């Protein structure tokens, strides 16, 4: 599925992310845009061999199994095909754990080049929510 940017927003405010750990929902929506353009079936290997899974493109060498990263975790314990629903679900409950673990939204390399220190706010802009 390929979210609209306003439907993204509403559907990331249903599932708690606004404000979540103190980062508002602007952030999230910019974070997806850049990067899976709002896809949730985007995929993406890495150099080491893991891949990165759906619209917030969360990484098998830590968050889900997808059977073929060898000597990784599986801290959301998912497989990761799950990552890559029309229901976003799964993605922001595995985001919620991510964002915890210390390093906030850096952990997300596209928001913090694209993102961070922007006015995120602009990307709910008129949106229903
Ligand atoms: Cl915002
Ligand atoms: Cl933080
Ligand atoms: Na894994």
């Amino acid at each position: 599925k390929v979210f609209g940017r306003c439907e993204l927003a509403a559907a990331m405010k249903r599932h708690g992310l606004d404000n979540y750990r103190g980062y508002s929902l602007g952030n999230w929506v910019c974070a997806a845009k850049f990067e899976s353009n709002f896809n949730t079936q985007a995929t993406n290997r890495n150099t080491d061999g893991s891949t990165d899974y759906g619209i917030l493109q969360i990484n098998s060498r830590w968050w889900c199994n997808d059977g073929r990263t060898p000597g990784s975790r599986n801290l959301c314990n998912i497989p990761c095909s799950a990552l890559l629903s029309s229901d976003i679900t799964a993605s922001v409950n595995c985001a919620k754990k991510i964002v915890s673990d210390g390093n906030g939204m850096n952990a997300w390399v596209a928001w913090r080049n694209r993102c961070k220190g922007t006015d995120v706010q602009a990307w709910i802009r008129g949106c229903r929510l």
